[PDB]
């Protein structure tokens, strides 16, 4: 095995094609299936895996009551091959209420954060063993991407935040070689608040599109140089903005440099990626709620401030159905690197009160250079058929 | 690993011997087992796998109600080693309400169709990654074989249809190398309607026996040249015809060129293969319903129009028990290529109303050059012991 | 990989030590576990597997009612690593109501008999594919060992019977190379009725100890030459006889040549093996019922007619608990070939009427050259805690 | 593969970071999960496995009643990858009510003790086969570590005891090469009673920290030379003592040579390891009960009699929650050998009478040279939501 360098060009993208769906909530009504949230996908050089943060319980289980909360000592990172729902044979890779994972071409890295909110521990596990750890630097919920990290030539990078979710916080970018932290760089640039970054290789470095939970409904961008550890940051130029909540399409804006101060408080994890001067992006269809999911290309939406010229829209989840977090992962083909994304389909409390639990399923799409049609691929469980 | 060429001769066939059975409906009454339909079998160079289209639910689950329908956004292609019933650890390989899979000697190809009836997407997944996609060309339920595709020297071929199920439709043959579509040829020849082809390697090309849903109770044949992409087609010569519904044995006929216009509307997926001038074929024992299953050789039934001289009959499922789709797969031996087949054993609605679900189990037989006896290997579940 | 030749000497044996137990009936009261009977063990060069004939159902399942019967079209051969109980992820290797399996050093052979009692089919599956088949030669329940076959230099041998279970029958020894039957020899010698042979490599050939269901409570021996296909047979010399039913120890006898005509009708599968002039053997502790299980060495019990001088007794299952079939398997060590055995622990009907099903668990011991103590390792389920 | 020698230095330790948690009791309320006790962890050169002694039953099962007892013929050693809870697909490696396992770099050794209390058998299984056995030498519950053994250059060592749990007993150290016992040495030195040793490689030999069940609340140390088979022993010097029960911190003492005679009767399995003149150790937070779990370093606590100067305390399980046995395992990194530990989190009877069963989950931490925060990671099941 050799280290990945991701040195091939990005594949041509005309949109996205269906790749995977796990139906886990429908299965949970007739099977012992983990309660999860914050899923993601990452692939080793041969095959893809799904990940999520368990809640230390199956769904048809009294312990699924009041699983809406994000952080408990029972959450662990689950990992199975993609399309295998999280069943009782699934491996719990580490103790985690926040995580990121990625394969460097030779082995898996996992970054797993657990413990007290004011004094958490992040463990760094590589090739099946603990190699490093850090404690919280700001004593305010050390936390990370909830999607794949990215490794180039054996140096893996991951973005972490510690501090307020509604004010200035302290974000840092770690550089990790065979599980050992070799450098830590502070965030720099124009991004004012960065959470839950969705990162991808853009040789020779790494590019991330994140969540501003404070003043922006436009998404931050963080670029990472893995050779000299420098960082720059700004916001996606597109005037069709990617966060939820957000204003309507006519009222929304971005001009690349600053948070837009438009319904900027709160947010949802999401993604975007550049294609020349254009941007491909996903977002919820609702502007207020995590309902529906659409993708499209904004023409000149990477380079031109406030462009709203979209094309190539696809509905992934219709507006009548629940969505959730979403994130990017990248897959090496014969001659190019493709971009794919997952959508978390959240079910249960607080929004659906017929049940006491909160969980999710996933759906997953990959870039295509071919053609495609239309559809909608929601979670599909009937809340009234579920165990309470 | 090397590409398969399937260049060995067909094995000698004196009939068929038992190979596998999964008992999945009996197990579903005391276990969490997927609801399926449209199963098939395909082998990599070492071992065989069973496949089927899940319904996004287990059987003992409220979501198994009204699983008679063919297309939903929750159907996914399931894949396990042959003889492992579809349990909660089974991988959902792709999103699909129509599919075909095959191994080229180096990796698996999956062709997976999902989305809206009038604007579906087919994804082409090879070696664990999405490589290509197409949209519907006729806006009328793009669909494929529901059994294994066939690859020679790294070029895999698969037959797809789009258009009416009871009128002229548009069938195309795709040629796919490492997941990338390199050519598409239209159907040509005397076959007038082609669905759900059962294809096999017949070096140097591929031969298929299919379902005419419009005017024939005789089965179409499609031959595919993988070098120059040419296509020819006609109908199985045997006057003992392979579709259901069909007329009785004295009234039925075929003369090789045209659909017989004998109870030709509707049909069932099935198979046949040539053995010199003779044909080996399966069919339901009932002429009207998907009940029982028999195989036999028709002497000169490949070459002589309307031959009805059978020999070497075997009952696979007695006339009192349900059958379903059936299809061929091929397995390389030391010196010859063998032909095998599966039978889908459908249980539940609409025919059996004691339950609300529709599902299936499988039984599987392989060609033999040896000897054998008699038996009957039906699904075996007692409908009155099942969850509703 | 190379073919096994089993050319090392037999290990020194001072008795037997515990090796495995699956607890499957206790687990069946809180888990979805197959209903089985006729288990056995066989090892590839690295690790051991347990096998059994399923009944097409789990235990907590309405289909477990009236699973006392030996032959149905739903029975399949199950195979898992040894110590993994038969759960819903277990592979059903073939359709079988009688079977034998063995690994030749390169791949697995399975011999699987199914179909009608008067016209069964045996399939021969090697390296994952069907290679050969035969039909019944006497039209009276073609059947085989229910324990491992044995392969030397790529030639595997298996003993099969067809004909009366209470009169002269037709036994044959098949010689199978990479799944293909290359020769069939009739039984020859002084054994008058041979069923369910427990065979082991005794380089340069194979030795079997079997069940006489007609006139002997002493067990037949069949010796097989794999080079020239010749066969000889007789009966274990020990006057402590191995079958059940049998007379008491003072009344029982054997003089090596003939069935003893002592409670000879009926029987149970079992085993013995030679150690110089001595014999190591197992048997039920009860003389009438399949209750308890003991092993011991009879001094000069291989060579001296009617020797009853035992030593080195061990209780494996106390007399108060149920046993069942038992059989031998052999395991290659660094410098010697060891002998091991399993015991089927049968629970349920007809003897235990609190439940409607019949099933079993297993316990497994291996020869030792070391020391050991005493114990009893019965099934352990409480019949009153079981699903009906 | 090569034999492990463990010749690298011990890693620098600043404390411990979270590594794994299985949540098995919470899962048992909605899933078929084994009833266990006496767990441990051991790693092959690539990945870690969890082990425990099953009780021959799942938890939601009538057979889980009265599983408080330590020894039955149904207990077997379970083994899965670390973080996979013990589910129905888990392999039962051997019959055992006491065990130890370890990987020599090429294959696994298991030491498995079962049978009658007064005449037990220990089986020695290596690379999947039984290689050796011994019987009890003192006829009083032959027993072993309940945590990993240690192998250097192909010689594995394991500590065993036979005799009184409250008086002088006979402890022996066995040296085992590819499963064969090559030497047995008696305990020698100042340790007066030794049970349940937690051993680790300390090149060129092995060091163990154990449980004195008779007169010490300070833990014994046993050092083993694997070249010449010599043994020495004494007690951990730290005046902060590691057993439970124990006196309070001001009253407790140790002076390295003798059991302290301070609440010395009874005990719990636990661990400690040297770091220069300092000692890292775990213990329950309660002095009387198996409640809470803490680690810390005692400065000069390896070399200076009765040192009580602690630093670097961490709570692993808060004082309000149950703990249990604990033990060490060692993991090879790129340049150093790390020390890790597990804690058994016992639930059920006798202490918790709402249920009839006794079982456990695990939590696992590894040494770090980095930084970390605070937390508490208890079992987390609600006893009132459990099956009885
Ligand atoms: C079968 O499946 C296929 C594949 O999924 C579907 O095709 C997709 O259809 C969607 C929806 O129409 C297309 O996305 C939309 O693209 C619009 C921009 O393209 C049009 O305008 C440009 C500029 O004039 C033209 O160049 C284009 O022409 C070319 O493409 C068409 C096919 O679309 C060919 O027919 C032509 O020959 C040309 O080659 C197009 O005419 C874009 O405006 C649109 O976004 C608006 O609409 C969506 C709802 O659809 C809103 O959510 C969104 O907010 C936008 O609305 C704002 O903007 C409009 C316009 O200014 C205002 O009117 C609104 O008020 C609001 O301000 C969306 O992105 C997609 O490109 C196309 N894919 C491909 C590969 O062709 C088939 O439709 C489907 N068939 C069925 C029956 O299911
Ligand atoms: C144990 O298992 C074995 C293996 O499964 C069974 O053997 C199989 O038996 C079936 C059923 O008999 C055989 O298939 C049938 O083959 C018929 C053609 O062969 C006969 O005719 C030709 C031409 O005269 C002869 O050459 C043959 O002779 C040779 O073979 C036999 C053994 O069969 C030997 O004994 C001889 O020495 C020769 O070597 C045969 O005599 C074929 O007609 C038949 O199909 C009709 O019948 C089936 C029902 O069985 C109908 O479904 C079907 O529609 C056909 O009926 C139409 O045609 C007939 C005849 O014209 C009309 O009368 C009807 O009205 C209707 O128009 C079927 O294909 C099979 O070949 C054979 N397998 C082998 C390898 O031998 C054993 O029977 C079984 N024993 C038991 C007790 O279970
Ligand atoms: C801890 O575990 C160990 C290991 O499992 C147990 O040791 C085993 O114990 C059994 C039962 O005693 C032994 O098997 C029996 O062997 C009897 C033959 O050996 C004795 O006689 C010969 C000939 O005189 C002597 O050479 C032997 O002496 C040597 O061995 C002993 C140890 O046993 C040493 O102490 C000596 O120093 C010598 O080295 C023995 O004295 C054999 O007769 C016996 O079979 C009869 O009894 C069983 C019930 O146990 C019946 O089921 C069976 O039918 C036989 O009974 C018939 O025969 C007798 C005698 O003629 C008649 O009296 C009866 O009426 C009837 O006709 C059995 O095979 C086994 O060898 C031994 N294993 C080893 C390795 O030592 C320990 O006992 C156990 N301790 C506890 C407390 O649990
Ligand atoms: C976020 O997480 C981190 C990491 O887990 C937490 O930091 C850990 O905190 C614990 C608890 O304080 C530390 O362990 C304790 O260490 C005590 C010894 O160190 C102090 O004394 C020595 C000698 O004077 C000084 O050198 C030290 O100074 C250095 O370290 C501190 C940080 O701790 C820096 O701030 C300094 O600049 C220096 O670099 C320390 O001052 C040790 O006494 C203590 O053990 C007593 O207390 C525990 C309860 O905490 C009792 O269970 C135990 O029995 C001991 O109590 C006996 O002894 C004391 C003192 O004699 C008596 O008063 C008692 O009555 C009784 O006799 C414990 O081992 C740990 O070292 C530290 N880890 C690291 C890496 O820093 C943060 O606190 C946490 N923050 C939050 C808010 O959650
Ligand atoms: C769902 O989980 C809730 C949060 O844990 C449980 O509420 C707790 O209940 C106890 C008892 O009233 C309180 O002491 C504690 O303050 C907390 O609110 C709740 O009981 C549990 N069950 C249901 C059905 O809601
Ligand atoms: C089985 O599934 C049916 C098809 O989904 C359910 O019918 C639906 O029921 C709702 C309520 O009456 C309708 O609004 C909808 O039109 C559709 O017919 C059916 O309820 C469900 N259950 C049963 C027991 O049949
Ligand atoms: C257990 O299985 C029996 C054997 O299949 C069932 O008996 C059958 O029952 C039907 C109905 O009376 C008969 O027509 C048939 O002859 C056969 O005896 C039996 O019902 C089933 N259940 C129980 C509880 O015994
Ligand atoms: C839990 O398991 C106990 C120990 O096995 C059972 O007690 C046994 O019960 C039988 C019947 O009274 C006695 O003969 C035997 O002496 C022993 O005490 C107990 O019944 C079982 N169930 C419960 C609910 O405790
Ligand atoms: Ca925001
Ligand atoms: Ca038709
Ligand atoms: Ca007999
Ligand atoms: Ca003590």
């Amino acid at each position: 095995a050799e280290y990945r360098n991701w040195s091939k060009p990005q594949c041509n993208i005309t949109g996205f094609a269906p790749f995977s769906k796990d139906n886990s909530i429908r299965l949970s009504a007739g099977g012992d299936i983990w309660v999860t949230r914050e899923p993601y996908v990452s692939c080793d050089p041969d095959k893809c895996y799904q990940f999520a943060l368990g809640q230390g319980t199956t769904l048809n289980n009294g312990h699924s009551n009041d699983t809406v909360h994000d952080r408990t000592p029972y959450r662990t990172l689950l990992m199975n091959e993609l399309g295998v729902p999280f069943h009782l044979g699934t491996k719990q890779v580490c103790i985690a209420w926040s995580s990121s994972s990625c394969h460097d071409g030779k082995a898996w890295l996992h970054v797993c954060v657990t413990g007290d909110d004011e004094n958490a521990t992040a463990s760094f596990i590589y090739n099946g063993r603990l190699v490093d750890s850090i404690g919280s630097w700001s004593k305010k919920i050390l936390r990370t991407q909830e999607s794949e990290c990215v490794c180039i030539n054996g140096t893996c990078t991951v973005v972490m935040t510690d501090g307020s979710a509604s004010g200035k916080a302290d974000t840092k970018i770690l550089f990790i070689e065979e599980g050992k932290i070799v450098h830590t760089s502070p965030l720099s640039g124009s991004a004012q608040h960065v959470e839950e970054c969705s990162c991808y290789p853009r040789y020779p470095g790494v590019r991330c599109v994140c969540r501003d939970n404070w003043k922006g409904s436009n998404r931050p961008i963080v670029d990472i140089n893995v050779k000299d550890y420098s960082i720059v940051s700004s916001y996606v130029c597109s005037g069709l903005v990617g966060d939820t909540p957000r204003k309507n399409d006519s009222s929304s804006s971005s001009h690349c440099l600053d948070p837009n101060n438009e319904e900027g408080g709160h947010g949802v994890k999401g993604w975007a990626f550049d294609d020349g001067n254009d941007v491909w992006m996903g977002r919820t269809i609702s502007e207020k709620l995590r309902s529906g999911y659409e993708t499209f290309k904004v023409i000149e939406g990477w380079s031109k401030p406030n462009s709203k010229l979209q094309i190539n829209r696809q509905v992934i989840v219709d507006r009548g159905n629940r969505s959730g977090y979403s994130g990017i992962f990248s897959v090496e083909g014969k001659s190019c690197i493709n971009r794919c994304f997952y959508v978390e389909l959240i079910r249960g409390r607080k929004q659906e009160t017929e049940v006491l639990w909160t969980s999710n399923s996933i759906v997953v799409f990959c870039g295509t250079s071919g053609t495609y049609g239309t559809g909608s691929w929601p979670d599909g469980a009937d809340i009234n058929l579920m165990p309470i």
